[PDB]
DNA sequence: TCAGGATGTATATATCTGACACGTGCCTGGAGACTAGGGAGTAATCCCCTTGGCGGTTAAAACGCGGGGGACAGCGCGTACGTGCGTTTAAGCGCCAAGGGGATTACTCCCTAGTCTCCAGGCACGTGTCAGATATATACATCCGAT
């Protein structure tokens, strides 16, 4: 808890700490009230194929907010390669780091199948285990493979996870991605008020319009990956 | 009848969200004079209603009979509902956008009500009447039960 929320507060201030107005008012003035007296440039082919020279430090820069432990949003341009950018980084988590699974593949219904298809294609030999079907299938799926504790990638869609939520509840998670995460801009829409429940590290947003309504619309998305700095 | 199905029917678990308990203030109910007018009690007058009994007229009501036709029981029968299976289709559920509608919440005034003060003139009551609605009779024309 403490550890890396105390942490993540003067690595903050270390990389462009010019922010000098939330890092301070934010109860965790108490807890930083303590404190108050003071790669991969290879294009690696862990994951199988080559990656174009632009696409990695989105990778290590993922790597790094990682390595920082810290969320971050990417913001790849449409038809860029988000798909690619986005599996490279779990499997630095299951090479580099050894830690397979579970994660959340949170997508729209036309997508579902789509990253699957893009999954193999650059990492095989992966636990991808879509939950998706009528009312049956998808139930008895549960049991074998989301209970039986036995996956790394789980694709579900936006109505999946508002159905399927007891089981996922219960499972604790590292990381949790939705692409195309504009859909969480209201902090009240159902599914938003859904995924403040999800146990996990640290959570990755796709997106290319982060901006489209408000400003007010940006803090929504701040405050899912980090609810404890924003919070307001 | 009995075994084959299909259908409620108890039962344990996990979820949750709705009922309940708790602190604040502000607004309303309570204490306490002060007063006036509604209502309780009284007296007087007159019309209606009671209880028990009597006498009379005269239509309705009670009773019996006979005969028809309407009811209720059966017998087909041929539909028109049921039951079941497959498959679209729409209800419901989320989400996006911007407004207007409305309900407090808080001052201001205008004006339009209530209150009083006379004061005439509408209206209710107690008097005639005569015109409309009776009851009478009769001729008729008009349905109903047998050829
Ligand atoms: N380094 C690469 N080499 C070859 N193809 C690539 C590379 N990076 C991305 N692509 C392809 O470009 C496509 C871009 O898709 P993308 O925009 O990520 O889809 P989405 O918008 O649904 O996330 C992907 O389907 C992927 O196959
Ligand atoms: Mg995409």
């Amino acid at each position: 808890d403490l550890e890396g929320t105390t942490k993540r507060f003067e690595h903050l201030l270390s990389l462009s700490g010019l922010f000098k107005h939330f890092i301070e008012s934010k109860k965790f003035r108490q807890v930083l009230d303590v404190l108050e007296e003071n790669q991969f440039r290879e294009s690696p082919a862990y994951v199988n194929g080559q990656l174009r020279p632009y696409q990695i430090q989105g990778v290590n820069w993922l790597v790094s907010l990682h390595k920082n432990k810290i969320a971050g949003i990417l913001a790849d341009e449409m038809g860029l390669g988000k798909t690619l950018q986005t599996i490279s980084f779990l499997g630095y988590l299951r090479y580099i780091e050894k830690i397979p699974g579970p994660f959340l593949v949170i997508a729209p219904k036309s997508t579902l199948n789509n990253w699957l298809r893009e999954i193999n294609r650059w990492t095989p030999d992966v636990n991808a285990f879509i939950l998706q079907g009528d009312k049956e299938e998808r139930a008895e799926l549960i049991q074998k493979k989301l209970l039986g504790c036995d996956f790394d990638v789980v694709i579900a869609s936006y109505e999946i996870i508002i159905r399927e939520k007891s089981p996922l509840k219960k499972i604790n998670w590292e990381y949790i991605i939705i692409d195309e995460a504009h859909r969480i801009k209201n902090e009240e829409s159902m599914l938003s008020q859904v995924l403040r429940e999800f146990t996990s590290r640290n959570r990755l947003l796709i997106t290319g319009t982060p901006l489209q309504n408000n400003l007010h619309e940006l803090w929504a998305l701040l405050n899912f990956l980090l609810p404890d700095i924003f919070s307001d």
